[PDB]
């Protein structure tokens, strides 16, 4: 029953995050392959995937719904086909953007595979389905940072290949999402009325507003990380360390999201419980990243974060799913997400950029578990209320 659906998008996403060249992008085109500056490339190239990101997710919750939510999906495909055809065999920062620019459409579609399967399964598998879907992402992506580190330590294998590699990967993606069963068919401030009964939920305006807030800081930390390690200990180990230490990390996220899926606890009234407990272990291994002098401690803080954060966001995501009462799946899930990204580009504006604060990484990751232990605060605090 929901088996068959379940198995074909855990292998579409995980051949879709199966990405060798995730890790390698910044030596991949920064390198002989491509020779992008640096200068042109963290201020010109990356910063389209954002705006397009933001511009790709407004249709993304609005139409994903009604298109079934397989359509997004198979266009995740054709784009995870692009983006890296066009890496593969683009030139020049204006087909980098362009690349991007996919990117985004990539994410926004990612998006729609995450509701897809709450789409076509019956609520009582919400649960399960739940842990499954995040952790083969996860999963994916642990497999493919360390199939790359073994293709660059054993097989001398250049980032070209790791890229072409990759196109593969993602090209089987797309040929699993084409087999992904069809979901059953279900002025502007009316839409905006519906979108009032749709967070109409109690259970459903607090974990949107945990997903809203928590992902935002969670991404800062993900692009940040690295920073935060170079700082901690200058080495010339960080290409094998670095990113094999967020190899694991991603690791324990999908054990953590398996964690979810394979045992049977009741979330509904655990949800606070685990949320504010989480929460607060989130803002403890923020906090134990920054004030240790010891990129060892920092690693298992680290480990220790991206695990937390990533059972509660299986949490989150299911309790969503079940009690949204509407088949607006994707709606919820790509407003949460469209608001994640849009306070996490506004306060990566007020903390990092030059216009802005302009805190160093010393002071960043302080500043993080500060807001962490302001989200884990307002939970505790709200929890501590209602008993
Ligand atoms: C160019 N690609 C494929 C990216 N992953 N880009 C990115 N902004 N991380």
């Amino acid at each position: 029953s929901w088996i068959y659906p379940t198995v074909i998008l855990c292998l579409f996403g995980f051949f879709s995050m199966m990405r060798p060249s995730e890790p390698f992008l910044i030596p991949y085109l920064s390198g002989p392959d491509k020779n992008l500056t640096s200068a042109e490339i963290t201020n010109e190239i990356f910063p389209v995937w954002t705006y397009s990101y933001l511009v790709l997710l407004l249709p993304v919750f609005v139409l994903t719904d009604y298109v079934r939510y397989k359509p997004v999906i198979i266009l995740q495909g054709i784009s995870f086909i692009i983006t890296w055809l066009l890496l593969l065999f683009g030139q020049g920062v204006k087909t980098m953007q362009v690349v991007e620019f996919f990117y985004g459409m990539v994410t926004a579609a990612e998006v729609a595979y995450y509701a897809y399967i709450y789409s076509v399964v019956s609520p009582e598998h919400y649960q399960r389905v739940s842990g499954y879907c995040r952790s083969v992402t996860l999963a994916a992506y642990t497999a493919g940072s360390v199939l790359a580190q073994l293709l660059v330590s054993l097989a001398n294998m250049s980032y070209f290949y790791l890229n072409v590699i990759s196109l593969a990967s993602v090209s089987v993606a797309f040929l699993f999402s084409l087999f992904l069963p069809m979901p059953k068919k279900s002025v502007f401030v009316q839409w905006f009325q519906d979108l009032k009964e749709c967070y109409s939920s109690k259970r459903l305006f607090y974990w949107s507003l945990w997903w809203a807030f928590a992902t935002a800081g969670f991404n800062q930390v993900l692009n940040y990380v690295q920073i935060l390690w170079d700082y901690k200990a200058p080495s010339q180990d960080s290409s094998i360390y670095n990113g094999a230490v967020e190899a694991i990390a991603t690791f324990g996220g999908a054990v953590a999201a398996f964690a979810v899926g394979y045992v049977k606890v009741n979330w509904d009234l655990l949800g606070e419980l685990a949320l504010v407990v989480f929460s607060v272990v989130n803002a403890g291994s923020l906090f134990l990243m920054h004030y240790t002098a010891n990129i060892w401690a920092c690693y298992a803080g680290y480990l220790i974060f991206k695990s937390s954060y990533m059972l509660l966001i299986t949490i989150a995501v299911f309790q969503i799913a079940v009690n949204l009462n509407v088949e607006r799946y994707a709606l919820v899930f790509g407003i949460n997400t469209f608001i994640a990204l849009v306070i996490q580009t506004i306060m990566t504006v007020i903390v990092v950029d030059q216009r802005g604060l302009n805190l160093p990484v010393s002071i960043q990751f302080l500043v993080y578990g500060s807001y962490f232990a302001v989200i884990a605060g307002i939970f505790l605090m709200r929890s501590m209320y209602i008993t």
